[PDB]
């Protein structure tokens, strides 16, 4: 391999006694808006490059899987009112109360036969499956239709949280995060600033494609995001990364859904191939050296740790093959 070959030219570690042992680093930042999908890239680096999680570790996700849920169906029922959607059956209207009653009566996260119950009803609702395929319209986590329809799994007693029903949660993260694990013998130290550096080796630009029809528009507010970091003087000599993240959102969206609704003059076919290009090219072009810079675009599924490995092996290999030189050794 060329990146194989590309590592073997270097001399700097001879000028090191014991050069051999030496560890070579990439400071690698992470940036993109809130809920752009950081964090879960940041999980996949535990999962893939150490161990992960462990039973005793994602045990300690079952209260935000449950604070998580039920903040999904609350936000489903509580939309119906706004949107004036129906329950499909108006029983369930009894049973939205008895949502409140218990999520109402606990300071945390939590999970009884009974709240299950009341779930797994509210859910299977036409009405509100009405309301929820109108997301849009609405403040909705992404991963409402995952637990939602693992509600069974999920509310069994001795439940245990897989390592995918921990990669689903949303956790409030504040400050910057920092995580090192090694890949390739390359020791990466990753900075998770928050949607909310002058020579970093490389940047890992997250952009939520799902954003699109969330209805100034947030598909923009990304774009005007990565306008300024591409173009950035201090990210000149920076691989810059950009994943167009959630594509399997964007795919099951953009089916029904019009790309035309977050690009007015998008006139190619709705489809993912074409309006997922489109997505690519929109942000591609924000770049202004591009004589001199490269953007290196992946369509990733941050909760799919298949296609994050694929993808950071990939991204690795334009790091050893374009920064090495510019990564020291400690
Ligand atoms: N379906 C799907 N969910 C994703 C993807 N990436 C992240 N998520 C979910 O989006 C939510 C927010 O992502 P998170 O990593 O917390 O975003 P951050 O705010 O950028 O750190 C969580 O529920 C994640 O599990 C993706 O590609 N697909």
């Amino acid at each position: 391999d060329k990146a194989a070959v590309e590592r073997s030219k270097m001399i700097d570690r001879n000028l090191r006694e014991d050069g051999e042992k030496a560890a070579r680093e990439v400071k690698l930042l992470l940036l993109g808006a809130v809920e752009s999908g950081k964090s879960t890239i940041v999980k996949q680096m535990k999962i893939i490059h150490e161990a992960g999680y462990s039973e005793e570790e994602c045990k300690q996700y079952k209260a935000v899987v449950y604070s998580n849920t039920i903040q999904s169906i609350i936000a489903i029922i509580r939309a119906m009112g706004r949107l004036k959607i129906d329950f499909g059956d108006a029983a369930r209207a009894d049973d939205a109360r008895q949502l409140f009653v218990l999520a109402g009566a606990a300071e945390e996260g939590f999970m009884t036969a009974e709240l299950a119950g009341v779930i797994k009803r509210l859910w299977k609702d036409s009405g509100v499956q009405a309301c929820f395929n109108r997301s849009r319209e609405y403040q909705l986590n992404d991963s409402a239709a995952y637990y939602l329809n693992d509600l069974d799994r999920i509310a069994q007693p001795n439940y245990i949280p897989t390592q995918q029903d921990v990669l689903r949660t949303r956790v409030k993260t504040t400050g910057i995060v920092e995580t090192h694990f090694t890949f390739k013998d390359l020791h990466f130290k990753m900075f998770d600033v928050g949607g909310q550096f002058e020579g970093v080796t490389a940047i890992i630009f997250c952009v939520a494609l799902s954003d699109y029809d969330l209805v100034m528009n947030r598909m923009h507010e990304s774009m005007k995001l990565f306008d300024s970091i591409c173009n950035n003087k201090w990210f000149t000599d920076t691989s810059i990364i950009l994943f167009l993240n959630k594509k399997d959102l964007f795919e099951e969206k953009i089916k029904k859904s019009p790309l035309t609704i977050c690009y007015p003059e998008y006139a190619g076919s709705n489809t993912y191939e074409e309006a997922a290009a489109y997505i690519q090219c929109q942000f591609e072009d924000l770049n202004k050296r591009k004589d001199t810079k490269e953007i290196y675009t992946h369509f990733t599924c941050a909760t799919d740790t298949k296609n994050v490995q694929f993808v950071f092996d990939a991204v690795t290999d334009v790091i050893i093959k374009n920064n090495l030189k510019d990564c020291g050794l400690f």
